[PDB]
């Protein structure tokens, strides 16, 4: 279309949450999502968890999974029928939400409230959301290596990466994951389960002393490393890749400490870069400290431009400036951006949580500023870890259905005299 | 006195606030604008307080607060006479609204959620659109803070009309005044007191830690040249001076410098920078900028949905020059005018760069625009009686200083805007009628 009232750039979690939010407050709204991916809006978390533990061998085609509640669900937020076509968006009665797949916004003219797509077409808007997310980072060693190495290295992010790596796990005998964070540790447990039935190998190396060394205290990270290892993974901590090359057709990873790792495929899970290409042409400020588009407490960048999701560096009136890369944050902030695009003028207030599952025996939820650099106070019986600066972050270890309590402790900002007494709020005695 | 609700609420009664009120009224005929000013004066301009009012031929200038401009026409220091304003009590009723000023009242609390403010007297005012134009407070030296009350009683922080009247009376009473600070304010007051001191035979000292006046603004060779011009105005300039302590010796102030020198004087004027007034950020939940200070606002000077910031207290995003905060008179006008337009739906970014100027006597006057910083690499082209100094970043001119060259600011504004990578800056100097120095 040549003009649309609401234009959401990017077709991910934040964009979909905004469309549902705009339509809820403006029942007649006409929302156009522009997505460079060929897929309709889908959620990522199942790509590294539930889709790898499915009993259906057609999961690669169906993209369905059983949730914690047991009910089966699709990875997509809505079926295609719930959307309208971009051709009909300006005419359909009571508007709707359209998605323009396979199209990338390459230029943003803030002055004329216009965008230019990769195919030359131009679209003007009245309100606009930037929800571009981010691109996976790559290691300098894989960049400085040959093309044979880059071709045998996976950057896990999209549905295509899940299908590509699932096929690889059924073809080669050894996969090495580089990265000890959420993505690396979850993929290790997933490939470990698959590797147990085939007798194959799954290696995970990272520079920290343990899994989630940057998130969890050392004692809990070390326990996590054992949980991952018991899933069939060969975990190699304190590993800094110096170089990577192909030797006799086999990948050879040379670590700075003299160790060498022979493997068939590499998976790089070493962080995320916010997609801020459009800041240049748009004259939009980016944040030098946290990266991403710099927006205020209401996720607003300019008069008619908001930013949500992984790419949004926002001002938390209580926690300070920050940028979050969590699924529930894209939902909360995407929903908030949609409301503010319809006049709500509301600041980011309801904190978003994140979670991770490392096998069937390890699952935790977290909220707020969770950083191993902050001083921690862990209370275990299952347990809870408090992060301090007043409680600013909480990690619930195998404790579920208690997130509102954690969200309330951080909100109230009390100076607790005994956190062991606070642990009773999570049923720890 | 103050109404319970006003459409437009401007916090602070200075240059940015007045420029916004005039801008709001020009774009929104009939608008109702309430300025809240803790000062007792109606909005007035500051530059004359350190310049034209000290060179006036009228001996009643201290009372009239009028001065002759460069064009020669006489005018008052106030932006408008009282007749231009309406009273806050009548602001909600007068036909086609107006602009009211609530003097002697300070906004002490800001509730962004409820679009409400609380004044120091407990009264509460709700608004639809709000401008924070609080400016800044002069800084004080730690040596003057650690000194006795006798020292604090004879040390002036120059900012308001009261400080001009207080220091003008002092210049006619004591024999030695010492200015601490080598920037614009210190150097302009030194030239002013120097003129007065020549007719009275008194003394004017100016000490600062830099090697010369405006050492942070001008290259070293031009700062040194300026220091000599200031000295020839009757000033005893002491560069490379770091105040260690201050005390009273035989009833006279005694300034002990870290390098062993001592200065005996009767009165001190501290011109050592400005602190943005960001008191209201706490209650308002408004972000302040850790690098440049002030309220952090975007290219449209906006902080939240219905709150803008302009003037000295506004750290904004310059789409061309990057994030910064400016403390210039013309910037308060430009940014105040820009905030006013955006408070009426304009949604316009800071684009037209503001200029600043300074006069150091009758034989030294310069204009400047953009990022003027002595730390940046400079390229000066002179004919130092006349010339232009270019400030560079990424092989591009980001700031210009016109030295005794006037009526050519639009040309400087265009060079910075176009962002060309000039091969020969001497050819660019011809655009300023100059027919070469690196620092
Ligand atoms: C495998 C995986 C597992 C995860 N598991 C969890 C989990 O268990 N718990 C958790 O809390 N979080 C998890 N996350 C993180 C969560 O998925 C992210 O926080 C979330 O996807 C962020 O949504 P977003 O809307 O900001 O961006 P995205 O989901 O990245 O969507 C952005 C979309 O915009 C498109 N785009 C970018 N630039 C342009 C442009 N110029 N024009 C058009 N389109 C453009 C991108 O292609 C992408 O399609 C996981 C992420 C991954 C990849
Ligand atoms: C003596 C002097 C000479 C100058 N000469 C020049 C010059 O030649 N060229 C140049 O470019 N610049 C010059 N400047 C700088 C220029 O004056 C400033 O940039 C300008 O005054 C800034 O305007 P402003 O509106 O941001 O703030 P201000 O003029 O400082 O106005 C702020 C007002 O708000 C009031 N206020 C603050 N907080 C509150 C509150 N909570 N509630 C109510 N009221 C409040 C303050 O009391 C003050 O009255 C000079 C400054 C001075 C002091
Ligand atoms: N489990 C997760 C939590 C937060 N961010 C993530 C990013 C990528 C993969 C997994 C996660
Ligand atoms: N001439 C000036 C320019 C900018 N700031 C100033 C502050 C005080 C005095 C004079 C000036």
């Amino acid at each position: 279309p040549s003009h649309v009232p609401f234009l959401l750039i990017g077709g991910g979690t934040a964009a979909f949450a905004a469309a549902r939010s705009i339509r809820a407050r403006d029942p007649g709204a006409r929302v156009l999502i522009v997505s460079e991916d060929p897929e309709l809006p889908y959620m990522r978390p199942p790509l590294s968890k539930e889709l790898w533990f499915s009993d259906d061998p057609n999961v690669t085609k169906t993209l369905r999974f059983k949730q914690a509640n047991g009910k089966e669900r699709s990875i997509y937020f809505q079926p295609p029928s719930f959307y309208v076509s971009a051709q009909d968006l300006p005419h359909i009665e009571n508007g709707g939400v359209a998605v323009l797949t396979g199209k990338k916004v390459v230029q943003l003219d803030v002055r004329d409230n216009m965008v230019k797509l990769n195919d030359g077409s131009q679209i003007t808007y009245e309100k606009c959301l930037i929800a571009t997310g981010g691109t996976p980072r790559s290691l300098s060693a894989i960049d400085r290596a040959g093309a044979e190495v880059k071709s045998r290295t996976t950057l896990f992010r999209k549905i295509g990466d899940f299908r590509s790596l699932e096929k690889i796990s059924r073809e080669v005998k050894s996969i090495t994951i580089i990265g000890g964070g959420f993505l690396g540790s979850e993929l290790a447990c997933a490939l470990g389960r698959k590797a147990r039935a085939l007798g194959t190998e799954v290696i995970q190396l990272f520079p920290e002393k343990g899994n989630m060394g940057k998130i969890l205290p050392e004692y809990l990270s070390n326990w996590t490393m054992e949980k991952v290892r018991r899933e069939g993974v060969k975990v190699m901590p304190n590993a800094i890749v110096q170089s990577v090359g192909v030797s006799s057709g086999k990948l050879l990873i040379k670590l700075k400490d003299g160790r060498k790792v022979e493997t068939d495929h590499i998976v790089a899970a070493v962080g995320l870069e916010p997609n801020v290409e459009l800041a240049k042409t748009g004259g939009l400020e980016i944040d030098s400290d946290f990266g991403g588009f710099r927006v205020n407490a209401e996720l607003q960048a300019r008069s008619n431009i908001w930013v949500a999701g992984d790419a949004a560096c926002f001002y938390d009136i209580k926690l300070g400036r920050r940028r979050v890369e969590h699924h529930d944050h894209a939902v909360v902030s995407g929903r908030l951006a949609g409301e503010n695009m319809t006049g709500a003028a509301k600041p980011y207030w309801h904190q978003s949580m994140f979670w991770s599952d490392l096998g069937p025996d390890v699952g935790y939820e977290a909220i707020g500023l969770v950083d191993s650099s902050l001083p921690t106070v862990g209370v275990f019986a299952k347990g809870v870890i408090f992060y301090l600066r007043v409680v600013v972050g909480i990690v619930l270890w195998n404790i579920f259905n208690r997130m509102p309590i954690a969200r309330k402790i951080i909100k109230d900002g009390e100076q607790h005299e005994d956190l062991n007494e606070v642990a009773k709020l999570f049923n720890i005695h």
